[PDB]
């Protein structure tokens, strides 16, 4: 009977709340949604054991490339009957320019975008006063501000790697990217030991030995990274759109940084497509098609009440009042969007390689690895290469 719809926690435990209500609001096609929230820790695995037992949803969110592994593996369900529904209703021409054709493949549209999860650098002002520096413009500003700000017992980039926690991932990935790395060639193979990543990664190295990352950072859950912004500990660093708010201070102290060039002048902010998906197994394929259209029409009110952590993909609601008014939002479009890339970098086109590299536990490792100081930047990196050997597809 009831539509199963999978949903993580995506922000504050208030975006839930309101989550829920829109979905159990639903009451098309003579059918109704339960609305349940899978919990970021091993994710993958929980999706992946769930759908091979027959025990998972009709429609979910989740990870940014999880419906490319589940389309390959014949458990997805084509979107194009939500595409044609938007078209109709109009919709559809709402989209942001970009953001639905990444899903697009021979049999079919994977998954139907929802929001655009970007990673932008923030500051605490009163931080930067006390320690008496500048926001950093690059690594090596980043490096000695980092230094000041901790003498004055601030953290100069604040990141955790702890269970359910995967900034820290993330990290490692938009630092290789900012250098002009990444993990893949421009042909989609497999590039780790490229140059721009070591010298990635003996930075961060460096930022570890330094201790302008906390060294506690590695066990650190998304409630102590949160504390560390709210209680003025974190002076800097990589989180997501609406800080404030998720971590409940808006006194304006914390604020959007620029984005700083790498060693080689090299600009980058990383970014995730997140989708909602449908599955076959659902008790109707029309059904599961009438909650992903009308949960896209609702979304609006998640922006509305500022309830989100990540960009909108619709241009009405990039447009709203309670987004533009807000500076930190402007400044995240105008700074970081066009510079913008994935985890396919220096590749373009999204697969299910995505979702292995970005669930698994290669990535996980490797971070807690760089977190540690545990070895060399080229021993952690050639580990990470032959993690990713043993599950990726060749
Ligand atoms: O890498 C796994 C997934 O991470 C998602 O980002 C999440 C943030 O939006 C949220 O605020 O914090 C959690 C816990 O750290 C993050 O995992 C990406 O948006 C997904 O695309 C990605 O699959």
């Amino acid at each position: 009977g009831a539509i199963k719809f999978w949903d993580m926690p995506w922000a504050t435990p208030a975006y839930n709340d309101a989550a829920k209500k829109i979905a159990e609001g639903f009451s098309g096609a003579n059918s109704k949604a339960t609305y349940q929230i899978i919990q970021w820790n091993n994710f993958y695995q929980t999706f992946s054991s769930a759908i091979a037992s027959k025990t998972g949803p009709a429609v979910s969110t989740g990870g940014g490339f999880q419906a490319f592994q589940f389309e390959e593996q014949g458990q997805i369900a084509y979107a194009d009957k939500v595409i044609e529904k938007l078209k109709s209703n109009g919709q559809f021409d709402d989209f942001l320019p970009g953001v639905v054709e990444p899903f697009k493949t021979s049999k079919g549209y994977v998954a139907v975008p929802w929001q655009l999860d970007i990673r932008p650098l923030w500051y605490r002002k009163s931080l930067f006063e006390k320690a008496g520096v500048g926001v950093p413009t690059d690594w090596a500003s980043l490096l000695e501000a980092g230094k000041k700000l901790k003498g004055v017992g601030a953290v100069g980039f604040a990141t955790g790697s702890g269970a359910g926690n995967n900034i820290g991932n993330h990290l490692m990935i938009m630092m290789m990217l900012n250098n002009g790395g990444g993990v893949f060639t421009k042909d989609g193979e497999l590039d780790v030991l490229n140059d721009r990543n070591v010298e990635a990664v003996e930075f961060l190295l460096e930022l570890v030995s330094n201790g302008v990352i906390d060294p506690a950072a590695v066990s650190y859950t998304t409630d102590n990274l949160n504390a560390q912004w709210k209680d003025s500990k974190a002076a800097y660093g990589m989180l997501t759109l609406g800080v404030p708010e998720r971590v409940g201070d808006t006194s304006g102290d914390i604020v959007v940084a620029s984005p700083i060039a790498g060693p080689h002048g090299d600009k980058a902010a990383l970014i995730f497509p997140n989708n909602i998906m449908m599955y076959t197994n659902t008790p109707s394929q029309e059904a599961s098609e009438e909650f992903v259209v009308y949960y896209l029409g609702k979304l609006k009110e998640l922006w509305q009440q500022k309830l989100m952590n990540a960009l909108p993909v619709f241009k009405s609601i990039t447009e709203m009042p309670e987004f533009t008014a807000d500076p930190n939002n402007v400044k995240i479009v105008n700074e970081y969007v066009p510079i913008a890339k994935t985890f396919a970098s220096q590749g373009t086109a999204l697969s299910a390689n995505l979702a292995a590299l970005d669930g698994g536990q290669a990535l996980n490792q490797f971070t807690q690895t760089v977190l540690t100081g545990k070895t060399d930047a080229k021993s952690a990196l050639t580990a990470f290469d032959t993690g990713l050997k043993s599950v990726l597809k060749k």
